[PDB]
């Protein structure tokens, strides 16, 4: 139940972020922490790590939404 | 266990951050948002919701984080 709740979220958001990733552009660290955030969350997902795999979703749609707040990265 | 690991997890990095807040200046906005996210992951701790008080001390790091990579908080 928190297994699951948890799991429901994860799953969520990285779906999300997985089309997002694809429709903004810019600042080349900004988008290589996104990918490398992603690629650990679906990493951590797959082998059960649930803590990790959550914590990374969210440092993979902060690093998108800030980005794009202060202009690193663009809509395209 | 689950239960204990996102308790545990939650409380390390809030008890950090609360004190790493008073480290650092800047801009004011990135500066509200990081306690309005510490301010909802302490409410969602107490009343136990742990998958969003986790979730809000994550983003009260990236705030503050990606706020001093980019320049726009300094430490003191």
């Amino acid at each position: 139940s928190l297994e699951e709740e948890l799991r429901r979220e994860t799953l969520k958001w990285l779906e999300r972020i997985e089309e997002r990733v694809k429709e903004i552009e810019g600042d080349e660290g900004f988008m290589r922490n996104i990918e490398a955030y992603i690629s650990d969350s679906r990493y951590f997902l797959e082998k059960g790590d649930l803590v990790r795999a959550f914590e990374c979703v969210v440092w993979a749609w902060a690093w998108l939404e800030i980005g794009l707040e202060v202009g690193k990265l663009h809509e395209t």
